[PDB]
């Protein structure tokens, strides 16, 4: 996974978001846009992967989530907004070490990524009251996984690590600050006399009291806690360094392996939801370790791209400021590897989903959002100089079209006697208007393609 | 397309210079120069691409303009000077974003680059008029593209860029200075109260009321309405760069791909009309990127080049300040990929143009320029370095030529009782020592070339 | 052709020297040292290139030339020393303008390269009376090429360079100065009112009125006049650089390319004939654009080399003061590619030249030092490593032959009673020694390329 | 040849050092190490190669030589000691110029490298004596080739250096300074009134009344008779670097091509005989110039090494401080190519030198030290860095050996009744031991090799 994090001053309307691609093990493993209504919510969770038990408050909030289709391995619900406008996305896998494991193992039985949005979001009314519950649940439970979480609302942006079976650590990302966060442990410099920090309340004790901290002077959270290794050099670090030469150009250095990349970051420059896209979907471009780029067989190999062939789903959760509330809660998102799809702003503020996004199953449908996507990033894939032009045009086109749906809906929202079926009427068009324009674009790419393939012999007259 | 602007201060002559190579989609689309005399102009005008009906007045000015010899897709006239010596080029296709689509989307009925100088360059009597005329038409009739389009007279050169359906602004490039235009938005600093710009009324409006600026401090227009794309970086940039690194040697750094190349510049030294066609035919020359130079495949074909093999036409607008107003205006002209032709300076003040120049139509005809050119640089593509030598000697001869025919005829205007006929037997003059050195050099390429070809055996004796 | 102007302060015997490399189109054509006495001298002269018409005064001092032995093309005399001790050599083919050119174009019964000596050595007492003498004939006759000329006495260097069919500009080179000049306009920066330059009495004036100035102060002249084009960046520059970088290392950068290099140059050291023939023998060693060197196939072609194929001859012509003026003027000479004759200082006070120097013709004879020398340079050319040694203990051991001769030739100078006799047996000791060394040369290559021929087959015992 | 000079004060031990590889043109040639006692010295001396005939004085001192076992050209005697504790070695062919040549030529039946030891040795009690004897003979009698020869006693170490046919200049190494000397004329910045210095005594005026002197301020001996030539920037340039770099690692640039190097030079450290041999063995070990290394083909081949295959001898001639007298001078000796052998101490005052090192005939003989050598260097050279770490031991091993029969013998010295037969039986232990170790050396390697044969087909069990 690859998460990026923009605090409301940092973004360039004043919104904050929280953004992850959801990446699995395997390539393809279909996924659905589905909102939970209170009345489908457990009040007695058990999870599949580790059997821990939950009980849950009667008092559930309607949220968005991306759960995976086929349920073999749990829900997996990786995201969404509630109906208090907080979001939340669950997880970034990172990294420990073998000294706070040592002290702290993985708890068998505890909670998981498959689990965390579904028994934290509904029962939470900003992103502090998100990041102290989950740190309440880990510490009654324990989880199973070293994760990173994100939480919005709209003031705040959070971030959580998880460390050891038990223990946690949380910052407040500043209003004019970004963060770009690979599958490492992220949170770095950590002042324990902070009101924009948290923790569980035994961590400077743990530190102290074991040796754990490596640094003369101060504490660094991942230096103590995470990982610093040679792995981390070539599947972590150059997806910080690229968002980081992205957005803060000349603050960053030339160095992609850099162990030492701050995690709290100024750009140069306001954000758009374009620009985290554009990152969320980049494969080094412009350098030779660009897998679609001029390099070396080993250099274009040598780095995991953030772009990639399993990007499950893509979500970038918006909380606005320059809306009322009703409409200020929009859940982007698109499907299958983000070289050739576009995030579709949804409002979250609906009773249910677009049929395209919501009807994924085991069995490939190409009328479902989620297998055409995967299958026009596929076909990108095997000749994507031929097939980048079409998939520049048809991601302006594209955004665009969004982007006039959602200014005609947001300018009539005033007076509106049923708000979620206007909204939801919103939804629909915007889902229409995305899958035209992706089976346009796979169209235009097969029939283009097709007078390339290696089988034709044609004579020139 | 790629364009070059110089200010009256910035050229040699003092003269003011606009310049445009007027690139297609398919390599080859006969071109023709054409005046069109009041009695042949439009009143009510109807396009061809997107069905826009404009009425236009009834005082409409002589002009010299390049239409189309096909007319499928309309007369598509390019550019040209009129009867009151101010010149018009329309258009450069620039770049935009959804940001701004969203808002303002492009017009399916409106006007577009197959319009423009029909129906603003006949009805303007400065340069500063023709930019407010056409901003006046975008406001009006809309648009369906994105385009950048240059307007001059004696005093004056405008550069307008077209932003959204229906919004517009524009810079006067000071008279010192020069600016290099390639296919993507270029207006950087903008002062929406300075006597060099003009815009639409709202603009400002627009961008602080919708959150679309994306920099902390000021306004910078193509941060704002345009577009930083990877696809900027080899198709766009480099073209910049490489006019830049030419006028600009020591203010311009070694990264082809910069975003934030500056858009007027100011050169070291004052500008040719020999300088603005070098720059409008060149390959990236001295660099490995030149498609015919020494660089890796991959590094010779990542850069779009400025000559290329879908020049149609390649014009240099000149209103000069040494003369009397009716021969200040020159219509430089050439057809074909701009490697292996040189533009002859037409005069525009003249009721008729040059058989040679004029009356290319579908069919293949080698006593036509239009033809004549495109085959002399198809030949000249097959091994460059070998007709290179050829192709330079025939430039300096050539453009001697056509200055000693400039010099005399400017010499002996006084007193001529029929200035329009005196021009057009300038101008067949020029027509005809052009046609016969373009034929020579493609002869002696023919005869050099066919001792070199793959089909031979020789006896070495 | 390529020019080496040295100052009597620069050298290392306070001589004056003017040189140049006789480069023709085709690599062979004879050449032959000819003496021209008073009376065999044209009064009636008439071109054979341009049928020129030009009446000479009837007072034609005596003087040595380089005249081509086949006279289809004219008499092509190249440079001489006459009896006043002044030296001249004509031309260097230097480069123009297309703006320039259509004012004063090229006057096609005009003086060119194959009359100048012939019209001007044998009239003029000084350097400076030559320049004067050069630019009265450009006035009067016209000339149909681009030219530059040197004139040396025991004083003064002078350079001239031809534009346009009429127009002329010359710079006295500084006593403690030198000149590297290619096929490229040369002169600078221009004081019209300095004594050490002299000009068309109008020059000022064209450029001034005609908008000729490209700088925004001062004149440049091969700014105004001539070229900066591509192929000088491949065809000149580089020439220059090799040059100045040899005499002047710390005041020389290291782009070859550079089209600013000064016309006038200070060396680190003063400069012997050794380092003149040197530099005009050279072939950019030590880098990758040494054709016979390291580099890529592409790097070793790119750049026209000094030494070259068509060396047709190469002259130093040396004033000099540390002797009387019966032995000052000193006619370096030899024939073919540089790279592996070597000069021969003749006395020019002579009223013939030795045989193997003067009986070149159209049919091939090793006997004489053309052919032959011809015939080395093509040998060694075939594999120059394996040759080079040779070659060097060959320019070693020869130029310490002719030194001896000159030596004891000028130690014996005073109460000769005959002295052209005398100096007449002096030259032909040094060609016969010359040949000697030559043929040995070749010899010496046969005998051991012979071992290394690809037809052989050899038992190693 | 290379030449390595350490003055008293440069040494790790007080000693002064004279050096050189005495390499010749084929490969092989046998040399033997011989003590020439006075009854065997000619008085009436006639060279081989000149037939020059030289009157010796009656009285000559008893000396080392390293004749050769070959007679046909001569003795070439090389370089020894001499039972004044005066050490000479001669020479080290370097570089003239044609203009020093054509005023002082070379002399056909003068003296030589074949003759020099020979005629100066035994007949001067320093090394000052020794320069001007030998000074006086060039003047006597001539010399036919361009040499530099070192002298050395306890006190002093002079290089001299022989300027055409009589003339010559000598230059004191100062005490804490070293030399590193190509084969190319090396005395640079030259004073003629030190007492440092010593010349011919018509030097300066040779070099002022004939303009030699190519520098605008003081003489440097190099520049006015020597050479700056492309061929020594591969064939002396390099290998005078090479030593700089790593005597004086910080006062020393990166190109190996630098003209002008210095001659004198002061390391950053004391110097050993160890040093020295590393120098004289090296082949720019860790450079790309490397022939065993990993550079390209070209880069392998472009300079010429310093231990190389026609190393016939090398010798480090030691005038020891530390010692008594009667042990001071040391002749360290080693044959072939200097990659696989080690130098032997021996001590210089003795009548008669060990068989191992004074009887090789042209029969091939392994028993011999000559044939031993050169057989291991060839067989080492076929596969370096598989045959590498044998040697490295084999150094380490021997020479530690040779130092521990050195300091014993030293210690023992007081009171040897005869001398001669002490320091003769310390010889024979040293030649014994090196015999046996080189042999061991051989054998391991022709073990080893044996093993790694193409011709080989093993089982792998
Ligand atoms: C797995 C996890 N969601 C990433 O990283
Ligand atoms: C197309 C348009 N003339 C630009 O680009
Ligand atoms: C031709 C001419 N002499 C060169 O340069
Ligand atoms: C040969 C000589 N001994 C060196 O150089």
């Amino acid at each position: 996974c690859t998460s990026i994090l923009v605090g409301k001053k940092a973004s360039i309307d004043g919104s904050t978001l929280i953004s992850r691609n959801d990446d699995g093990h395997e390539a393809l493993d279909p996924q659905r846009f589905v909102v939970v209504n209170p009345e489908d919510q457990p009040r007695d969770y058990t999870s599949v992967i580790s059997k821990v038990n939950v009980k849950l408050p009667d008092d559930p909030q309607r949220y968005t989530s991306i759960p995976n289709s086929i349920l073999t391995n749990g829900i997996w619900p990786a995201a969404g907004i509630n109906s208090s406008n907080v979001a939340m996305s669950a997880t970034e896998t990172i990294t420990t070490n073998s000294r706070v494991q040592g002290l702290d193992p993985f708890v068998e039985n505890g909670l998981g990524e498959e689990d965390l949005v579904t028994v934290v979001l509904p029962y939470v009314k900003s992103a502090r009251e998100g990041v102290k519950r989950l740190g309440s649940l880990l510490e009654e439970y324990g989880t199973y996984e070293p994760n990173g979480i994100s939480f919005a609302d709209n003031e705040e942006v959070w971030w959580l690590e998880t460390i050891g079976g038990h223990h946690w650590a949380a910052v407040r990302i500043p209003d004019d600050a970004y963060v770009v966060a690979p599958n490492r442990m992220n949170i770095d410099q950590f002042d324990f006399d902070s009101d924009d920090t948290l923790c569980s309340s035994d961590l400077k004790d743990l530190i102290d009291n074991n040796n754990l901290n490596p640094d003369f002077e101060n504490y660094n959270l991942r230096h103590i806690f995470g990982s610093a290794s040679i792995k981390d050099t070539v599947y972590n670090n150059p997806r910080t360094w690229y968002g980081q030469k992205f957005f803060s150009p000349d603050d960053t250095a030339d160095d992609p392996m850099e162990q030492d990349l701050p995690f709290i970051c100024h750009a140069n420059r306001k954000i758009s939801v374009e620009d985290v896209k554009f990152v969320l979907s980049s494969h080094f471009e412009n350098t030779k370790y660009d897998v679609y780029g001029s390099g070396s067989q080993s250099d274009k190999t040598l780095f995991r791209p953030i772009g990639i062939n399993r990007n499950h789903n893509v979500h970038i959760l918006q909380i606005r400021n320059n809306v009322p509330t009703e409409i200020a809660g929009i859940h982007w998102l698109a499907y299958g590897a983000n070289t050739f799809n576009t995030v579709v702003p949804f409002y979250a503020n609906v009773n249910d989903t677009p049929v395209q996004y919501k009807n994924a199953t085991g069995k490939f449908d190409l009328n479902n959002m989620y297998w055409l996507s995967c299958t026009t990033a596929l076909l990108g894939d095997t000749d994507y100089d031929f097939y980048v032009d079409m998939r520049n045009d048809y991601e302006l086109d594209a955004m665009s079209a969004y982007r006039k749906i959602q200014n005609d809906t947001d300018a009539d929202i005033s007076g509106q006697k049923d708000i979620e079926k206007y909204l939801e009427n919103a939804n629909k068009k915007l889902a229409d208007v995305a899958f035209e324009k992706q089976n346009k674009l796979l169209g235009d790419m097969v029939t283009t393609g097709s007078n390339n393939m290696k089988l034709r012999y044609n004579l020139n007259d």
